[PDB]
């Protein structure tokens, strides 16, 4: 009832643009010559995409919504895109792949914040 | 090396585009009044979220590729968006949101039967 | 170094015992006749199944570690567990099968909030 | 109706097995020395597990039981656990992990074709 919809349909498109950079991210840098200095951003690459995949489904379903819930869930979604773009910008001059996934790390962070800060 | 990068781009975004529809749907027919008669399209708007996020992930992975998993996975979800498709399309006239999921359904059913058909 | 290998190999088997209880009590209540009074139930059961299935995944990753990243997806699973844990003793007295996805969501929460406590 | 409840019992246990034991070994191959050889072993393990994650879902779910869509799910899920059992094998003599995940990898197999052969 007091909920932004447009920034609840924002944060399920840029979860599932997120889990899917991550996902290709992770297999790019996985293919890298330097992939012994890359397992962090592997790593981080895959939990945020396993928590952006969760985060889009349960944002996608109002049938008994519970804040409580749906804060922890995007909390947990803020917290790893954080982690996993400040991770992929290490790597910017490495390759365009890890540039182009910390953007999609930092603006699935932004949806996130931007959700949580309105469910009060 | 023979493969249609296009066709497999077009197959990652319909999947993670059929996931969240279906996902989506599963839950606006939880809500339903009729939701007695709507559990078949349900449980398959479930399978079909599931098996287009798998297959999602596995399509957007380059890195040491497997033609014989990659043909066994998009082979499942043709199958799985082509029963629901099926499904949804059933509920086209009780309720907008199943029209749009049939469509979601059939249009990731041919993504991923156009790029099964160049993998030899 | 000064976190508890048992307490996080009991987390990781919780989840998947959990996702797998929740994703089977999902559809058991889709299947009930009372299945319009047990919505509720259901959307809570596919969060509970979501958020598990990711934690199982992030818990049994150790390359480059990220507390911060760990401590926010196990309050999640610790929040939705507690939420699906409460929803499905309601329903205690309609059919064993949601008493016995009561039971694994309550354990599922206490294997989180003793490996949360414990991180620091 | 045909089916055997114990042989979709053992699918769905071993599908949850499996999935964590590549998740977990994906991550253990991240972290050897080694990691520039063994790309593909990571690859196949992550694949392995999103499809394992995808099968136990899909199997757990009895409400409109579609044997076309289960088919093909657990022909996927054999192909993909035969491919990831092979490559995981061939680093048996590096690592515990990868002996043990093939071990894991080799029985969810058998254990979907198990399954299939008795669903016609
Ligand atoms: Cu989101
Ligand atoms: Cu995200
Ligand atoms: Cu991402
Ligand atoms: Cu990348
Ligand atoms: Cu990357
Ligand atoms: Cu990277
Ligand atoms: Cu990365
Ligand atoms: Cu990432
Ligand atoms: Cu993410
Ligand atoms: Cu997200
Ligand atoms: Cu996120
Ligand atoms: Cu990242
Ligand atoms: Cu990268
Ligand atoms: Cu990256
Ligand atoms: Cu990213
Ligand atoms: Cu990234
Ligand atoms: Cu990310
Ligand atoms: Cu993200
Ligand atoms: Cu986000
Ligand atoms: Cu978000
Ligand atoms: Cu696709
Ligand atoms: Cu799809
Ligand atoms: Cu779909
Ligand atoms: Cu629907
Ligand atoms: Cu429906
Ligand atoms: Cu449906
Ligand atoms: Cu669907
Ligand atoms: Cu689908
Ligand atoms: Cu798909
Ligand atoms: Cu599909
Ligand atoms: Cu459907
Ligand atoms: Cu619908
Ligand atoms: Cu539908
Ligand atoms: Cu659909
Ligand atoms: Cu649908
Ligand atoms: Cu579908
Ligand atoms: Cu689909
Ligand atoms: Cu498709
Ligand atoms: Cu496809
Ligand atoms: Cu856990
Ligand atoms: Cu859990
Ligand atoms: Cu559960
Ligand atoms: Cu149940
Ligand atoms: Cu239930
Ligand atoms: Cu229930
Ligand atoms: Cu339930
Ligand atoms: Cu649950
Ligand atoms: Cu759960
Ligand atoms: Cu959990
Ligand atoms: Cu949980
Ligand atoms: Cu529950
Ligand atoms: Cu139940
Ligand atoms: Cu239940
Ligand atoms: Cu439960
Ligand atoms: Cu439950
Ligand atoms: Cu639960
Ligand atoms: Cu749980
Ligand atoms: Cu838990
Ligand atoms: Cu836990
Ligand atoms: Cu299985
Ligand atoms: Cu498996
Ligand atoms: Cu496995
Ligand atoms: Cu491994
Ligand atoms: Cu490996
Ligand atoms: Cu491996
Ligand atoms: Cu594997
Ligand atoms: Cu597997
Ligand atoms: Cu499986
Ligand atoms: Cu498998
Ligand atoms: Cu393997
Ligand atoms: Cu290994
Ligand atoms: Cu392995
Ligand atoms: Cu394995
Ligand atoms: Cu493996
Ligand atoms: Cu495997
Ligand atoms: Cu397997
Ligand atoms: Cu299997
Ligand atoms: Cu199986």
């Amino acid at each position: 009832g007091g909920v932004d919809r447009e920034a609840m349909a924002r944060c399920i498109e840029e979860c599932l643009r997120c889990a899917q950079a991550c996902t290709a991210c992770a297999d790019a840098c996985l293919s890298e010559p330097t992939v012994a200095d890359l397992t962090k951003c592997i790593r981080t690459d895959m939990d945020c995409a396993d928590v952006c995949t969760a985060t889009a489904a349960v944002l996608s379903r109002h049938t008994g919504y519970d804040a409580n819930v749906t804060r922890a869930v995007l909390q947990a979604c803020a917290t790893v895109c954080a982690a996993c773009g400040d991770e992929c910008a290490r790597h910017a001059g490495m390759a365009e792949h890890c540039r182009v996934c910390a953007e999609a790390c930092r603006s699935c962070e932004q949806a996130c914040q931007e959700l949580l800060a309105g469910l009060g």
